[PDB]
């Protein structure tokens, strides 16, 4: 929704309300849990012509939460989701800083599209490798106008030195590569950033520099789109154990994640996917699955703004998984108005 | 204020501010408290024609207060009030989902029309006689286009396994019928729903299902608004103690609320109502007036963009009341921008 | 971004996105600390002809701060920062209620021009002299129309009890008087409230009155921007003692702020100022100083929608300060969009 645009100046402001329930059996040991989900988004995307070769741009984006009551709990899950604004120079690159994904996500972007679930390691306030504070990222479009299709991004992160050890991070440099062609994408991204005392401190965990890479392929075309994503981990990676009530970060993991979507042009899409996370050498463990499962999946598209989903996760985690992650099942229904 | 008319897709962004001062003696034993009560509203709904029979819908609405500091108490009394989405057909009838009104509003709605106070009955997270998340409503207008102003709605509250007793609920059913006919409106409504292991565990309250029904009459014509509620409430009403610090539901209330309403054509709208609300059967009480008032006030109606109130709350609660209810009177004042 | 304009009705809606870093060595000795500090703000304001002589209006803004993880911390520094409505008549005046300006402020923004620091004084939630819940202002703009150039204001601010002494207060009043012409202001301004209970019972602080005063002189035209202010304080300056650990308002403060900027019409607008604040009669300390800076900065206005900055605090406050105040530089760069 367009709400201003003249001569130099456009902003959209963009919304949704999600009804969203998540079914599984009890559910604190479940993919999802069970109970209601819904929530709402709103944001504003404006972009700024200065001159013939420079635009400015902002963007804001934030979650409210609509299955929270109106007492204590009512901010629960509220959050900023994305605030950054930055400038683009006409074949130079663009720069922007704030709040904003990790350049590791330009990778896992790549399989994060599933209906409702998915891009299970694109963890929040993480690094590189999905929503995260105080990021300043150099892009360059078609290798400065020379390489159709090629694309890279040099991103700084800077420390945020946080109450949590599992939402601090410190100092880091992360990049990525990109490669589109008759409707495939090749993409690879690599990060590393220093851990802060606060994160050293923690049972889980081990060593001073975290480390987050990715690669993935993707087709988009044709109404199909088929990804795959790999990644390696180290100390980056939240865990919990919930036998011994501590937390702290996989000193590696290995995350593989592949999806499959056909889109009907009468507006059905099922889906289906794969993902397996697996950890290493966890102090008081060894190895143990993080996350391990098939999906089965399909949103029905009305018309661009209004949806329906079903999606279902067939949890192949065991009920003896040595860090406590649940093992049952979830599926989740959704009904999505958006402008 | 409507932001987007293209074809199919309708959104207004709507909102208010609400200057609002609460005035009674000291004012921790009256009605409504004492001091500032400003707050703002946010909010869009949205409207898809998705083909000839279908429209497909969306709301959402924030509350921010606007009566904190920037301190630690910011975000006091902020929430979503509503947010859900749906689809309508036809003549079949409408289907939504999320955080909206339980299906006694239906009936409660009729005497919720004071400038201020009033609606007292229709607490939130409470079943179905107010805001409440997680319910799925089915919605059909004019029976199905055969009988013109004979309405009904089935409406199913999951539950909501909250971290207090008095935001929680289990599964439940309601539904409500209603019929309207030159100026008048006739409602009747009716729901049942488990209560939770954490509100059976309560001191206040004691049996395995909530119930809450209430009928309700309304003239709304001619500039009048004249309006009658009945309704009564089994283990669903929450109740404090201040003497004991205790709190739960009541074992039953009966509540009957009235309203009269004149509109002069030059903006003045003066107001009468009275509210009464009876609890029985409370451990360790027995029978005690959980609300009891008369109101007088106007509201001055400037255009539909401005407007200006006084609400008067003539107390009749009395000062030796068993659960610590206020008696003292509090009137507000109000000033109003709307879009 | 005007969002309507039908007849008598107008609403903008406005915004922006901070992209915000702060320097400092370490930063807990420091002026305004180290680490991200993205921000951005919604709100709407509105206004509507109600007919010839009356118009009405409404204002709302909030701050939703983009430098807090979407943990617990999410929320932390989101406020509402304005929040009111009003009237205005013809050549009598306009009155308006909420959450908005202290009188004082009508002073103090004189200075409060700074690239991102500044204003130091116009504490929020503190009387008169800056954001405030629960005021009313009656305002008039040129003297009922018989002087030109010439305002003035008077405020009655409501009491506040909250549960910390900081953001409280009594009732108070408070007025302003203000004179332009051939591009200077000259401004004074007065107010007094009662302090509560609650902040006569803090070590810091005593007297049953708080008092807060400032004039102020500037300059704006020919692209230069003078401002200097001088203020006065008697119980009312917030101070924190980091030694003590404790808490409460200095019994009288002295406070000095000057501002010199130069607009070059390319876009580069480079700031200096000056700010000194200096406490007297602090239970156990004396005299200490709560601010002493040289500011050096600069904006650059690529337009009325893109802006870049860096500001400089040259911090004068010393290591060995009575009350912990920190006395590290700091430095500050932003790039902001806005709508
Ligand atoms: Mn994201
Ligand atoms: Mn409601
Ligand atoms: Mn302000």
């Amino acid at each position: 929704a367009e709400i201003y645009n003249k001569d130099g100046n456009k902003v959209d402001l963009y919304g949704k309300a999600v009804g969203l329930h998540y079914f599984s059996k009890g559910g604190e040991n479940s993919y999802g849990g069970n109970g209601d989900m819904t929530y709402a988004r709103l944001g504003f995307k404006g972009e700024t012509q200065i001159n013939s070769d420079l635009t400015g741009y902002g963007q804001w984006e934030y979650n409210f939460q609509g299955n929270n009551s109106e007492g204590a709990d009512a901010q629960t899950g509220n959050k900023t989701h994305l605030a950054f604004a930055g400038l683009k120079y006409a074949d130079v690159g663009s720069f922007d800083y704030g709040r904003n994904h990790g350049v590791v996500y330009d990778a896992l972007g790549y399989t994060d599209m599933l209906p409702e679930f998915g891009g299970d390691t694109a963890y929040s306030d993480d690094f590189f490798v999905g929503d995260v504070g105080g990021v300043a990222t150099y892009r360059n479009s078609n290798f400065f106008g020379l390489v159709d299709g090629l694309n890279f991004a040099v991103q700084y992160l800077g420390k945020n030195e946080r109450d949590t050890a599992r939402r601090s991070n410190g100092d880091g440099v992360g990049g990525s590569i990109s490669y589109e062609y008759e409707g495939f994408g090749i993409v690879g991204a690599y990060g590393a950033a220093d851990r802060t005392n606060l994160q050293e401190a923690q049972p889980l965990g081990n060593g001073k520099k975290a480390e987050q890479w990715a690669t993935g392929l993707k087709y988009d075309a044709n109404n199909i789109y088929l990804a795959a994503n790999y990644g390696e981990t180290r100390n980056a990676t939240p865990i919990t154990n919930k036998f011994t009530n501590t937390s702290g970060f996989a000193n590696k993991t290995q995350d593989v994640l592949l999806v499959a979507q056909y889109q009907f042009d009468f507006g059905l899409r099922p889906s289906i996917a794969y993902t397996k996370s697996k950890a290493k050498d966890v102090e008081g463990i060894g190895d143990v699955d993080l996350v391990n499962y098939f999906e089965v999946g399909a949103t029905y598209y009305f018309n661009k703004n209004m949806s329906t989903y079903v999606d279902y996760i067939i949890n192949q985690i065991d009920s003896d998984n040595k860090l406590g992650v649940g093992s049952d099942d979830t599926v989740a229904v959704g009904i999505v108005y958006q402008f």
